């Protein structure tokens, strides 16, 4: 059977808490959010057509040649991290697909996967990506999809086998995956290389990405020049790619820079689609935004007006209404747009028990002098609520700067970010200036992060490093040198195969496989968890985290045929080691189980007890304070000699040796009052 | 004495809850904002100095020649209804004021009075507007001051005598106040005639406003043409003013629109200084912003980083970051923009007893659709909350424009809005669709001030409004045309003055005898409260809505040589009459006082008591259970007649007539238990 | 009036005074990985001596000098909190 497993995971769920980590003590709403209408017949033609009947080229070519604006929907990616910590389901998203591949045509791509995507698939949620990535193709055969891929690092932080990557992306492409971004923290030209040699390998559609950092038209922010932008995107295009696209992680784009570099590129490639990213943090995101995509731009990003502003993409709203009398002519029905957020405002509240707004209650200035990623911020102050700093989570950020100049102006976005963040970390545990840190460097141990990147294992930063802080670190380590990638030494993943199946592997899929080469840890951890309760995301949302509540039925789906009818009566007390009844109803049966508690722990030390069984050892004939004391331990005592007197309020009893010998140790302060029976001291 | 009372204030807040409402059941975090450092020396000269040395004229002319762009802090008075219920006391507003005075003197202007501004300083909060205004002049010998005035009502919603507002605005003028804004939501021009004509009076600086409603852009939109408004600007440039501004409560400037306005204004007006001013609601309102200020715009409203955007006016970080290498040329350290909005968001904590963010979750769309003004969105949810409707409070917003197509498109921003809104209430609370609400409209009893309006006691809208619904609903009403202001004779305020005086004045000022004049019920009201309570305002906004805590100290300071501490000790239990004492630490001494409670309701209900001196009067001997009663009511009865039977346990009793004559009433009744001495039977 | 009932808590977590530099207190809190040195051991300078885990990041313990460890206070398998006297280096 499967119910047993499920049911088990409900009583534990009632007994326990959530499984998972709560960050803010909240209640689901009890609202559930209003489905829109949907039509019957199939799906309008969006480009996925285009791109079937043509080549990544010709489709590139054939966008670029509409007159007009395409809109890049993130709502599915980015608003996650950047407004919670990027825990919804998949049984929440799989309610609209209907909804948006009938009634948006017109929209570009929709980005649902992301470089944080896995590591909590299975770690804090238990999903499988694939399987939830399979049941959404089905469900829209109309718009293409987009992968956020980085170059080195596959999905993981640290830079993956080369044919690993390259096996991944092929993977991923046969998966019927569309569309494909190729990044990099660094400006290291071989991870792009590589990157784009995957993409193209895999065979499809190839988009870089290049990283903003600084002002452009600041003539003093010399260290990241516009020519120095000038080059790099040379370089890629004689790389030669399909589409362009620039990244914003902090939304630090002025409408005057950003319209420059479209003037400047747009110039030189006059012919190649233009794409932007931006996270509208500092609130000025809309306007250079606009200005500058009416400037050169073709495709703009933006997110669900419920799921904007603070750190995320604009809005539907903002965008749609201000290109209405313009030529771009965005041309799209706002009512479904309308729609759209009122069921995305109705599903916040479910997850509202955690949210950046308990902490960030306004989209907050000096992002300039911070230069936090936008996708960043709330899973940092969730791990520092979690380290138990969350108090002072002010000041960590204040340590950020610092840690900043340590590493040198630096663009930072998933691993390196997350790299002065831990640095931050220890600078505000050991609540320590930066000065003196700088000097006592050498014998201050370090996080392992950050002697990765001091060793190289991602790249050659554009501007170098420090040497003495490296000295300082290092030390005696080795040190990576050239591409760390070419370095690795390549290897099988055919073994791993028969490991994980004699293992615990009698259904595993060459995407498992891949994965448990990701993460093989959390991998078997929640494959394990998984096979103990069941299979997951087949509940509500606050049913899978709350759990249902007393004295209610509820219907419950496992396929599209098996929807049972379930009602919980009431729970038994810990009956003798801990442990609880629960009584559920089946559609007409009643069932009971037993969930062992976790909060019974009753830890109790006693003196010890003197044993019969050895007639050496000496108890305590009566509960007493105990006087005084004749006997030292390792001493030699008489057969009945006193050695002990016990008096508790009445009767005065003086334990004496009954035999003859020396003693090994006493047991006694005394001072104590010691119960009867009680191992005193012993005899040889 | 002020001690005594202050102590039997904390007491009373001790047992009961807060006086004022509470929306949302929180409590303010147990952190202090952090005040930046100020420096010692006087402050710098601003404009003040400008307006005491030359004239409204000539300081508008200063004004216009400037190059570049001046800036407004909206903070204190838009800023407040905008994400609150302008709740605020002064007892935190005062702690910046050196701060800003020493730091901001490029300030073109600050607004601190405004509309919504004096009813709350009575009803929900008790303070003294005219007092809180007559510190805050003392700490910014700086910068003008603004505020915000409507023509028909001075600070109310109904018609006010011409004298009342004439005496108002020199009061107002004499009181040291700066700029003056003029404005009606309606665009009847006799009352803005009339307002300026008073702000004239006053003498001064005189600005007048014009709300800004629909598309511009669109051809469509013909209610009100650009040369409608063209205009309206004419004949309000021809009764000639200082500056004039553009309302936006509905966020709605469209870039392109607002640019064209500009633009078109400013070729036939190239000597006036522009003021502009809107709330950042659909989220695009920067763009604007930057737009048409680069255009011909002079002076720009801006709200606080902290409480920015959202629903409110842009931030000062934006503004001040993306025009910083720009001929407008902000120039302003925005360092101490960073301490300046840090505060703020530590004092928006403190207020977290009610906030949108628990309702209206990030900035929507649909704007255009609903039209609901910005700065009542928050004040329409408590009340509707307060009427109970806040748990259905989405359906009334649904309803609001249908209520506009009732009246129309007409222009609203505090009155007719609040109308629209009742409006809406009344139906929604009565489930009323469009055709079933106009269907009938004589019968239904619609609300008070819809009556008023549709008299046309607020005058004529610019293209009238329906006939049959107002035959239908004003019946036979009396119906008064032309301007109510000049129809309304003019009223006293000498006698009056007398009258408050010998009922609970003393030696009232004349800022209390208006405050008596447009509001005596409540101004009566926070009379009463301060002579019960003493005088407030000196408490820290926690300690004066959550109260002290016990087994804590704290310092209280009433005067400048009168500060004390106080400390609390415990709380006694229920008496005997629902009162409770509770303990005070003095400095050095302690103090007891009792608490009338109100959670104590006690009742006295069934069967009275049998009076012994009536011997007519006949009560049960012994308790138990009524069998048969043998006299009916109405009934002569024997000397030593049965009357009825009582058995309990095994005692059977039959009740014997006392006198020989007919029985009045049977007391006793019938199937209900009564215990010995109640009242059976009465005979007289 | 002074209670009687005021059953004061335990709660073990040795501190390593950080002005005693042979005293060794924990960086980070969390749960121990594994302990490279047994009490009463020589060990070098700038050497791998302790792995110290927590939810996503990892630190590994630097000798704070050349000299031979005198006693481990935590042995295996249990969370420690900021600065927690461990091992002491002599
Ligand atoms: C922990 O569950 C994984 C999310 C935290 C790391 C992610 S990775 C991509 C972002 N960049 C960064 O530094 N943290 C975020
Ligand atoms: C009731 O407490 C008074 C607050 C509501 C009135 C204010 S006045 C100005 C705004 N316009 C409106 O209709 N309500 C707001």
């Amino acid at each position: 059977n499967r119910a047993q497993k499920l049911l088990h995971y409900l009583g534990h769920v009632m007994v326990n808490g959530p499984t998972t980590p709560i960050p803010v003590k909240a209640s689901p709403s009890p609202t559930d959010p209003v489905v829109p209408a949907v039509p019957i017949g199939p799906p309008p033609a969006g480009f996925r057509d285009i791109l079937l009947r043509e080549g990544p080229e010709g489709f590139a070519r054939a966008v670029r040649n509409h007159p007009g604006l395409l809109l890049m929907d993130t709502t599915f990616r980015d608003a996650h991290q950047s407004l919670l910590a990027t825990r919804v389901r998949t049984h929440d998203l799989k309610k609209i697909a209907p909804y948006v591949a009938h009634n948006f045509s017109k929209l570009f791509s929709m980005e649902n996967w992301g470089g944080a995507t896995f590591d909590v698939a299975m770690r804090f949620l238990y999903e499988c990506p694939w399987r939830r990535l399979q049941e959404l193709r089905e469900l829209i055969p109309n718009i293409p999809f987009q992968m956020l891929l980085r170059g080195a690092n596959a999905v993981g932080y640290t830079n993956y086998p080369d044919n690993v990557v390259f096996k991944f992306c092929e993977v991923a492409k046969e998966n019927g995956m569309d569309v494909f971004r190729v990044f990099d923290s660094l400006n290291y030209l071989p991870n792009m290389l590589l990157g784009m040699e995957a993409a193209g390998s895999a065979g499809g559609v190839v988009e870089a990405a290049i990283s903003y950092t600084g002002d452009v038209a600041d003539p003093s922010r010399t260290k990241y020049s516009l020519q120095y932008y000038m080059g790099l995107a040379e370089e890629l295009v004689r790389a030669g790619t399909h589409i362009l696209c620039i990244k914003d992680m902090a939304g630090l784009l002025k409408p005057t820079a950003c319209t420059m570099l479209v003037s400047s590129l747009r110039d030189r490639f006059p012919d190649l689609p233009l794409h932007i990213h931006t996270h509208d943090t500092s609130g000025a995101g809309v306007a250079a935004m606009l200005a500058c995509a009416q400037a050169g731009a073709d495709v703009v990003d933006v997110a669900a007006d419920s799921m904007s502003g603070m750190t995320s993409q604009p809005s539907m709203g903002a965008l749609v209404a201000c290109t209405r009398g313009t030529p771009l002519d965005t041309e799209v029905p706002m009512e479904r747009v309308f729609d759209y957020s009122e069921y995305w405002e109705g599903a916040r509240g479910l997850y509202a028990a955690f949210d950046c707004t308990a902490t960030m209650k306004s989209g907050n200035s000096d992002v300039y002098e911070n230069e936090i990623p936008g996708g960043q911020y709330t899973n940092l102050h969730f791990q520092a609520h979690s380290m138990g700093l969350g108090s002072k989570f002010k000041e960590v950020k204040k340590a950020y700067v610092e840690a900043n100049q340590m590493l040198g102006d630096l663009i930072k976005v998933t691993p390196s970010s997350k790299i002065v963040g831990d640095l931050a970390q220890f600078m505000v545990q050991n609540g320590l200036s930066r000065a003196e840190a700088e000097a006592q460097a050498e014998e201050l141990s370090f996080p392992r992060s950050v002697v990765e990147f001091l060793q190289g294992y991602i790249g050659v930063p554009h501007g170098g490093f420090p040497e003495p802080f490296r000295s300082k670190v290092l030390k005696d380590l080795p040190r990576v040198e050239g591409r760390p990638g070419a370095s690795l030494p390549p290897l099988d993943l055919q073994a791993l195969e028969k490991e994980l199946v004699d293992r615990h592997g009698e259904e595993v899929t060459p995407e498992d496989v891949l994965s448990a080469a990701m993460y093989p840890d959390v991998f078997a951890h929640f494959k394990d968890f998984t096979a103990t309760f069941g299979p997951l995301d087949s509940l509500n949302t606050r049913l899978f985290l709350q759990g249902p509540k007393i004295a209610e039925e509820f219907e419950v789906e496992l396929e599209r045929g098996k929807t049972l009818h379930i009602k919980a009566l009431a729970v038994s007390d810990l009956n003798r080691a801990g442990q609880r009844q629960v009584f559920f109803e089946l559609n007409g049966q009643l069932r009971s189980i037993l969930v062992k508690d976790t909060q019974a722990m009753k830890e109790m030390h006693f003196h010890p007890k003197a044993l019969k069984d050895v007639k050496g050892q000496i108890g305590a004939p009566m509960p007493g304070k105990v006087i005084d004391i004749k006997v030292v331990a390792g001493a030699k005592v008489a057969k009945g000699q006193p050695l002990c007197v016990l008096s508790a309020m009445k009767m005065e009893t003086v334990v004496t040796s009954p035999m003859e010998g020396t003693v090994r140790k006493v047991h006694v302060t005394k001072d104590m009052t010691l119960e009867g029976d009680d191992l005193i001291l012993e005899i040889e």
